[PDB]
């Protein structure tokens, strides 16, 4: 069903200055398209969504012949202007059957946890195997539910930022690290997470040294630590396993424009940290490698956005879906 090497990219379900592009209408060098976004009302945990263009029939009709395209078309549960909040089990179940009402409306492939707000880590939850915070046990919990309820192609998919999984390194509280008790709880169901390696700053590695966003160092260190696996919080007794390497992508902007904050880098630097990432040859950077001959199993790239990649002459899904598939 999925292949090996994935371009995974957002798709705009509103209007922000880069247009509407029909589904459609989407180029086929996508693999799987994250429909932006589930949305919730007053209650916080009902999630909603209509189509930004035609008929709830058209639309679904429209992901219909997406999937026998061979696509994927999944419902991203976000994002900038997306919360939700999982206090208590009643929360949840309305979480719950919000979602698996809206899959099936759609005929949704699976679902995209791209929560940038309302996570954190409360006081004394310092376990990751074990979470203690209610959002974080809730969402766990929901998610696991939501995937039972759907055959084996259910996909599953999360896009956090650097500082709820990677910033684990540095510390475990608050947001920091607080993804990585939900990519622990749900592992066994987890398709693939692609972490947003943008507007991000910079980043600490598993060798102690700072790097900076948009450079192929960088996106090496970050991607290395969910490839290899890593110490949480300071702690050397208190080591992440490493996800399969066929479960770790990499988030990038399709467009400088697409990251106001900085990230976005030019695909001849990327392709120097693929080529190190995936058959481990090296390109003379900072960064060394934990697997002195690469995780050659790495799933691809996620990006935003296909509608940003559509303003920027294609850039991003044509240098990538050409290197992917010369491998
Ligand atoms: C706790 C936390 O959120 N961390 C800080 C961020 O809040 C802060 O700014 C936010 O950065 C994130 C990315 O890390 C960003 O969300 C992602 O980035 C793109 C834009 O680069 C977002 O695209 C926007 O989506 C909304 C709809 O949700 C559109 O209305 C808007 O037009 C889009 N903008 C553009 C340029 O296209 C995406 O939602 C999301 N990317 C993905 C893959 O989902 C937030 O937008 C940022 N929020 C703010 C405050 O602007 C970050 C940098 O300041 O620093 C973190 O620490």
């Amino acid at each position: 069903n999925l292949g090996s090497k994935l371009l995974v990219g957002y798709w705009h379900n509103f209007d922000n200055g880069t247009g509407i592009i029909k589904l459609k209408d989407v180029s086929p060098k996508w693999d799987v398209i994250n429909v932006s976004f589930g949305e919730t009302g007053g209650d916080r945990s009902t999630v909603e969504f209509s189509p930004v263009y035609g008929t709830d029939a058209d639309f679904k009709s429209d992901i219909s012949y997406l999937k026998s395209k061979g696509k994927k078309v999944v419902l991203s549960i976000g994002g900038q202007n997306g919360v939700v909040l999982l206090p208590d089990n009643a929360a949840k179940d309305r979480f719950i059957n919000s979602i698996q009402s809206l899959i099936d409306k759609y005929g949704f492939d699976g679902i995209d946890i791209d929560l940038g707000s309302g996570i954190y880590l409360n006081g004394n939850d310092t376990n990751f195997k074990n979470p203690t915070t209610p959002q974080i046990v809730n969402l766990i919990s929901a998610i696991r539910t939501i995937s039972d309820h759907y055959g084996p192609d259910f996909l599953l998919s999360m896009a956090p930022e650097t500082a709820y999984v990677q910033g684990g390194y540095s510390a475990y509280g608050s947001i920091w690290g607080a993804y990585l008790p939900i990519i622990y709880g749900v592992k066994d169901k987890l398709t693939y997470i692609h972490v947003q390696h943008f507007n991000a700053g910079s980043g600490i590695g598993m060798d102690g040294n700072n790097y900076n966003q948009g450079t192929a160092d960088y996106e090496v260190a970050m991607a290395d630590m969910l490839l290899h696996g890593f110490p949480v919080g300071g702690n050397a007794n208190n080591i992440f396993p490493a996800l399969r390497s066929d479960q770790v992508m990499i988030g990038l902007p399709a467009a400088p424009a697409a990251a106001p904050s900085g990230g976005y880098i030019s695909p001849t630097e990327m392709k120097k940290a693929l080529n190190y990432i995936i058959k481990g040859v090296p390109f003379g950077g900072k960064y060394k490698l934990s697997n002195q001959s690469g995780y050659p199993a790495f799933r691809g790239l996620m990006s935003w956005s296909i509608n940003w990649d559509a303003k920027n002459n294609f850039e991003f899904s044509n240098n990538y879906r050409t290197y992917f598939d010369g491998l």
